[PDB]
């Protein structure tokens, strides 16, 4: 149901996800080889992949993550942690929208992604540009699981059309906005967003429709259970704004099902 | 290299061992069908298998478990939980040895197992043989990871004998006690203790042998790594007490690789 050399792409991108929460490195200076504890991140431990720049609790929202080096695969990735505790962060989360028209005309976003976002937006930015300038040829990449994949989302819809594409890799990420933001970010040029979701995960289905919130086009969808190794034929490209029948289904949903993309994330054992 | 119907065996007795920690269970009437959270256990849901009984912190080193009866493969399993925080309790792992005369001469074993069990033995005895009464046709089983492993062991060794065979599947289970009790382990019947380990777990290399303790023989090592699934041919029987080239080998251990037999143990997603 996918190509391999999209579940491979993908598969890279959920570990790279992962590292964002395990492998140590809370200040790991710049240029240390990327690795993870738990065997939580192996294809990237496996490529020529090292830090850039590191960054914790950065800014209103405590935003965490890192940008790498891969010279293996000639990518620069920004990958962003999603939360420390997720089952909180579920409780926690606020479905506020706030207008966002310096991205686009009429779209609303959630508050709290948002306004994180926004408050690291000039430094990362800059992070990224200059690694472009290094590295011409190579391919930018944002990324993240959960809090990570909104961000990461979020980070893309803002920083493209600089003369970079950028491709977002997102696994597990809640709604970012407004059905016009949804529409934002199917069409949107200069790169393309992978939003993967796994079975009845809850927090793709969060912020709720019925609070003004809607999914852009298309939908990865990872239908092997929690704990089953991910195969190519496995996911599902689900077609349509807010489509149902692949996570959007009125079934009930699950926590664990959410710390299993291709292998074990947003948790370290 | 092992069989299909013995790997089939570890698989359905590690998951018997997972669901001690991951069950909904406790508080939990006898009778009710036995479940896990996050695809822990889906062997165990698969069986009629239902609470016999369920203990939490009983006795003298606050002992955790289930009874089950299991139509479908016709099984009476006696699941012992490990320790809520694998951590901690390996930080305060104390190595002290007290004489288990009683189990066998010349035998001692680790204190606080050895007295945790001995505590709760009497109850526990009354409710399997209750269920060998009622069922004397099933097999009777003791499983556990870890700690829980440690105390099938340690109540095999003790409950064996009395005219019911007792078989014992331990996962990443620590040292239990002092060469004589490990030589008994090896070759005691009435039962068949099958000890599996996995790759580098920590856990059974504690108590260290410096410390006075061995461990049985044989060995059923796992060396698929951490998160990878395991095949028939990951598993390799090892003979000898105290044997290395398993599990007890020359290298830095880990935590995550005690937690992964099979699938998820000793850890709830
Ligand atoms: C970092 O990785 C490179 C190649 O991928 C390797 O040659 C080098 O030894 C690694 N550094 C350390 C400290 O392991
Ligand atoms: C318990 O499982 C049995 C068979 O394994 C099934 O027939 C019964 O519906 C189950 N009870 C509940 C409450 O699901
Ligand atoms: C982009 C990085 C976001 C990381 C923020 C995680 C904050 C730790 C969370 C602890 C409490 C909670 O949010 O549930
Ligand atoms: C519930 C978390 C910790 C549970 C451990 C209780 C009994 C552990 C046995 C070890 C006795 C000792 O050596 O300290
Ligand atoms: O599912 C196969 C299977 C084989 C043996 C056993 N057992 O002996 O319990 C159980 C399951």
């Amino acid at each position: 149901e996918v190509s391999q050399d999209l579940f491979n792409q993908f598969n890279l991108f959920a570990q790279y996800s992962a590292a964002a929460y395990c492998g140590k490195n809370n200040d790991a200076p710049a240029g240390t080889n990327i690795t993870c504890t738990g065997n939580a991140c192996p294809e990237v431990e496996k490529a020529d992949a090292t830090f850039l720049y590191s960054f914790e609790d950065s800014g209103v929202g405590d935003v965490t993550g890192f940008l790498a080096l891969d010279n293996t695969n000639k990518l620069i990735v920004l990958s962003f942690r999603g939360s420390r505790s997720i089952e909180n962060w579920i409780g926690n989360l606020n479905f506020d929208l706030k207008e966002i028209n310096d991205i686009c005309s009429g779209c609303r976003g959630h508050d709290g992604f948002t306004s994180s976002w926004r408050s690291v937006a000039d430094t990362l930015r800059q992070k990224v540009e200059d690694a472009v300038r290094e590295h011409p040829d190579y391919r930018v990449v944002f990324t993240g699981h959960s809090l990570g994949g909104a961000l990461a989302t979020v980070a893309g819809a803002d920083l493209r059309g600089n003369g970079y594409d950028i491709d977002v890799f997102s696994y597990g990420a809640p709604r970012v906005g407004n059905r016009a933001f949804a529409e934002f970010l199917t069409v949107q040029t200069g790169g393309t967003l992978y939003r993967i979701t796994h079975t009845n995960d809850i927090v793709p289905r969060l912020p709720p429709r019925e609070f003004g919130y809607s999914h852009s086009s298309p939908e990865y969808w990872i239908k092997s259970g929690t704990l089953v190794p991910v195969t190519r034929n496995d996911i599902v490209k689900i077609e349509g704004i807010d489509a149902t029948g692949g996570n959007n289904q009125p079934n009930i949903p699950d926590i664990p099902a959410h710390l299993w993309y291709f292998g074990l994330i947003g948790t370290c054992l």
